[PDB]
């Protein structure tokens, strides 16, 4: 099976949770792809089912809410790109950035919010990825 | 054929025409790819040739016209993702998402303006999605 | 082999270089993917090994530096599509875009700075790509 | 035969036809000279006999209109060069450009607008061209 | 002797003579060039000294007159092309035009002002051409 | 070797280097023609390789900057022919004229901007030229 994908969002605009505060991982409640059910949607993390090389794709939409934020894309613990977002009212803006990445069985990816906060929800926040090719 | 992919771009500075007005819908006069021929430049809509897992990105750039847009991609008249652009004269900004969701075939795939307007144009623009796997 | 894929980041505040001044190409110092090896790190380029369908994905994050940005994806010497970045100092933004298109082998694909400059470096840039299927 | 040359002039008021609308092509409907017969009327474009350097040249002249416009001389749908004409009711304004380029056999040249429209017609206006010499 | 060019200039603020007023014959004073010496000066008209194809280009500069002009490219005193200039005082501004078109011997080529009056001279105008082949 | 023709252009919204406020030089980045090798793209310059009657033609594009220029084409440090463009926000305005010159080997043909400044850059500028005949 060569066919691995995921597509998670943020569809509400309801706060952090209290879990979200201690580890800073930013949660995606509603799924819209996941082939191969990698995708643990409780973690909000996507674990390789093989070894290959993996696209993956974030937009972290968030509010007004007098911080500015940086959400990291992370693999086993560790930041492999980041994106910024500034602080203003007149509309929303978002973090956003992707990446090819080659991981191996097991691998861990997922997204952490490296500073600021998510006050305000952050809805329509988008976290995709899949499997390009095997190796 | 499990070959399917679509590249399209707003290439001018042209405003919006009077059926932009009346439909929403965000049209790219410029065609870089359309293997299948699964896009419609006239409408600017992606028809799904067959159940599967599709690709896709928007890049909706606007410019100084006094108005906060949000830019939703339509998956058969109902919203899927959204991205927002606020307003300023210093820079061109874009209302940019992406997103990987389950089509079955003819099903319709297009952008549509949620609100404000791209009066100035939306030149640079960039519209493009492919197939990742059949189901 | 139809498994072609690179992705790129600058890991580093490091200035321009005085060729990056002469060039105006941007320079992604590490590599985390370069299956075929046909993206050459040293000018920063993708040479397409064969005819079929390529995937580019950018995000150049730059920080205040008195300077609006451009930040443009070449084709043999001819811009496809474009992003742009505005000048403030809450936080670093990024000139985004991507797209599919269509390339021949021996064709050149790399980013050019359009206008404005990246001093103050462009750490956290990114540039990837991928051969979606070829023809 | 190394004689090739071409000029073409709008004569009338006339408004864009539907077809126009369509193409963005800016047509011609007078020619005065087509040596080699190289310049298609019909489409308003030129194709190169053989590998030579060619010179452009053309004047789109506008009236008011309410719009600003881009013309830009096409080569194989790519544009070479730009012009553009402001808005304003004391006088005519033309869009003037024009270059040198090395053209293969089969190469198409012809003008598209970018931005705006043409209604009030753009008589006046014309686009001449001829082959240097051949390499 | 296939090798025909001449080029003049109006390199004065100097007003219309008498003559200009009847004739509505635009003179340039000084030549650059004449090659094969078929340009006359005294009244400012190319007598073509074959048959062939010509290339003509010409800039008709003028100032704040409280008038409009149009420069027309006079074939044997018929119009061939046509260039306008509307009225203001921020800057000079340019009635310009250029055309290939196939000459006999003997015929004659000139231009004269359609309309308007250059009232505070037309320096800095230009009116130059040269054959292309002969037939 | 009769074959002589040059072609460049201003591909960017770059401001002046601080060399260009220096010699009043105006640049054109990318070069579309060059046969002969005759253009200095770094200095912009044209040395002509032989006697003989070279055309010239150029349209310097700018915008909106508080400040009307004058384009003047240059000969070994001597003006041949100028241009000029007033100042308004509704459009792009061009400073175009062309001439044909004699040249000897080793003169020295480039664009200087006599009056104005160029800041907002001066994108889709032209300048070509090309020989006509040897002498």
């Amino acid at each position: 099976s060569a066919k691995v994908a995921f597509s998670a969002i943020r569809s509400t605009n309801h706060e952090p949770s209290e879990m979200s505060n201690r580890t800073m991982i930013i949660y995606f409640d509603q799924v819209l792809v996941n082939i191969g059910n990698n995708f643990d949607s409780e973690r909000s993390t996507f674990i390789a089912p093989r070894k290959g090389i993996y696209s993956f794709n974030f937009h972290v939409v968030k509010v007004y809410n007098r911080q500015t934020i940086q959400v990291s894309l992370m693999l086993n613990g560790w930041p492999v790109i980041s994106a910024f977002a500034g602080d203003q009212d007149v509309t929303r803006e978002a973090a956003s950035n992707g990446v090819l990445i080659q991981m191996e069985k097991g691998d861990r990816a997922y997204l952490k919010l490296e500073r600021g906060n998510l006050m305000g929800g952050w809805k329509y926040s988008t976290f995709s990825g899949f499997l390009v090719f095997p190796l």
